[PDB]
């Protein structure tokens, strides 16, 4: 019997916890900056309200009332929120925890305990307004995160179906196909397609027409040219797809993402859950946001069954931690825990009342301030404290210098120090930092 | 139906957000105007981490690996963080869910100090802490009443230790707002030194003491690690600012949207995209209608019933003179100014 956390789950050091601060500034930041409000649900849904998914879910033991589930995701316990709540249009965002009983990757990449970040626009709005909004909002946030620069995939899964139609899939096998075709973007077409026809049994004949399509991206031109193609433009699913598609670039040209926008083909995930648009951002490479139009889920816990149209996206807010805490390692480069904006010492030896007597008054001005928990502490270590806890300043109180009513403001890094009348100390701390 | 969260739990709605975020700007202000860390851990642990009235506790099935166990107390997370990590030194501060099955999920917020450190200064500090969060957290007065286990107990030595807090509390401007009183108890099974708790004047409001052997239980050397700590019961707060927020006539907002991008003309949709946008990626956050060509009444009311107080007209004779206008929601009175003046016009009337 050990001390340790269970199975897959995690510490976050208060090193972590200022990173991952950090990144949900800038994300909630962006979403406030979009007029979303927020939402919370409990960390437990009433088990049966989670069926209908893969039975990786923790499950509670009994002893009292009925039986619990942890939540394994945020969608669902929106879509139970908005049927109990009897909404018919919202814009929110929700930032939690999710819990789902995997084996935790050992390289690693998977968890059992992580966090979650989804946005959505619930409601029946005009053609493909929303869904563009969600493409701004997703590089605007991986945009201001400084993470490299990235691309962002979008699709529609009419577009897939039907082409997958038009190509010639057994709607018994089409399934299978789409999470194998989704492999493109991680390996080759050619290693796709050798896969597929060895553990398929479908005719390269048709795999060969699949791969005159999949392998295409493009911009705007792309979605015009398939416009033009006539086994497709005789699809209505599909002539769907890509008109959504069509007005869907205008309005991100307007929006001025036309260029890190790709229309790639071979983008095909979640089809459980995606009846419109489908996003994926990614690095330059590895994912970092996805997302698209459900229409038909929310409407999965209503009485009568009335839908409730929506859109949404889903940062990866675990991954982009990692590249953060790693781009901070990589400059070698400490990262402050903590706020505190001067540490109050004292090299005499009976001036702790003193030291109290000063701090209150920052305290009560406002500005954070801290000191050392020993009466007589030494000077030196009192500075080395300062330089790993990246502290900024520290007012130093002397007894002839008590005597002048002044502090003397030796800063930590330059080592400079400067006489400070206790009236002006105030707006002297606010002014040597923010 | 009979759709149903989960008995002693309730969802939060915007509203209910809008109060939890505020109390939590106070309280995290306040953390982090005595430079506390911050740390989080795992929500269930292992059941045996959480033994020794003990089996009000949450549980997990057997899943087929380890037993775990929703945490039940904010302290014992922290005292198997601090023990794992063989911490000797940490002031820290945390606020998260617990679950205790007796509401029943439910938000704790926890501070503590800990470390060998000379006599009464981080005791001192707690209730300068304490006292700070309570005044600016808008409520009356508190008299936090203070008091020793070592008295109730040897019992001297904790006279001498309540002798020597109250100068520095009378250092802190603290004195007058605390109180002496001896039938203050419970909790009692697992401080050490100092216990104290505030109540408010017209309860439960906040609570807590010094606890020193809490620590060294995981400890397989058995070194104990001092600490003190405090929790403030944030879910009465909640309750009181949202019930001073309804007496108080004003409406509560859900969102920070300064700007509703508009127009009662039609076709002018694309135009209030490029607006929004420019709007977006300047530092101002303004909304727009998911319509084509909305009329101007209904966006005019979504205002004045989201807290959205000004409204950017775009109209074809405005376009034309690069030149937009603005209506405040509040005062109807227009103003029209040039599409470079538009985002400092906004950082302007907001």
């Amino acid at each position: 019997f050990v001390l340790k956390t269970p199975k897959g789950t995690r510490d976050y050091s208060p090193r972590q916890m200022a990173v991952r601060e950090k990144v949900f500034d800038v994300i909630i930041r962006c979403f406030k900056r979009h007029g979303a409000e927020v939402i919370d649900t409990p960390v437990f849904e009433l088990k049966e309200t989670l069926m209908g998914k893969s039975k990786l879910i923790y499950d509670l033991k009994d002893q009292g009332g009925e039986l619990l589930s942890l939540r394994y995701d945020l969608t669902v316990p929106f879509a139970r929120y908005l049927a109990m709540n009897k909404l018919t249009n919202i814009k929110r965002y929700h930032i939690a925890k999710v819990y789902r009983r995997d084996n935790p990757a050992m390289t690693r990449g998977r968890y059992r305990e992580f966090y979650q970040c989804e946005f959505d626009i619930a409601g029946n709005f005009d053609p493909m307004i929303p869904d563009a909004e969600c493409l701004k909002i997703m590089c605007e946030i991986l945009s201001s995160l400084q993470i490299g620069d990235f691309l962002v995939k979008v699709n529609d899964r009419r577009i897939l179906d039907g082409m997958f139609a038009i190509c010639g899939v057994s709607d018994s096998k089409f399934r299978t196909i789409c999470s194998s075709v989704d492999k493109l973007d991680k390996v080759s077409w050619e290693e796709v397609k050798n896969e597929m026809v060895g553990e398929k049994g479908l005719a390269p004949e048709v795999a060969d027409r699949i791969g005159d399509y999949v392998q295409q991206h493009g911009g705007v031109s792309l979605v015009e040219q398939l416009l033009q193609d006539p086994k497709l433009s005789q699809n209505k699913q599909a002539l769907e797809g890509l008109g959504d598609l069509k007005l869907l670039f205008e309005y991100l040209t307007l929006f001025g993402i036309d260029d890190k926008i790709s229309f790639d083909l071979s983008l095909a995930r979640g089809l459980d859950y995606y009846t419109g648009v489908i996003y994926e951002a990614v690095l330059l490479v590895g994912s970092v946001a996805a997302g698209g139009r459900y229409d038909g889920l929310v409407g999965m816990f209503d009485p009568k069954g009335r839908k409730v149209p929506c859109v949404g996206l889903s940062i990866g807010v675990e991954r982009i931690f990692s590249i953060v805490e790693q781009r901070l390692e990589a400059l070698e480069e400490k990262i402050r825990t903590t706020e505190t904006q001067v540490l109050v010492a004292s090299a005499q030896k009976k001036l702790l009342e003193e030291r109290l007597k000063l701090v209150s008054e920052l305290w009560d001005a406002g500005i954070k301030a801290e000191l050392l928990y020993k009466k007589n502490p030494k000077l030196l270590n009192q500075l080395q404290y300062c330089e790993e806890a990246g502290i900024p300043l520290v007012a130093i109180i002397g007894e002839q210098e008590l005597k002048d009513g002044v502090i003397k403001l030796r800063s930590v890094t330059s080592r400079e120090e400067v006489d400070v009348r206790r009236e002006d100390l105030v707006e002297e701390i606010k002014r040597r930092t923010g």
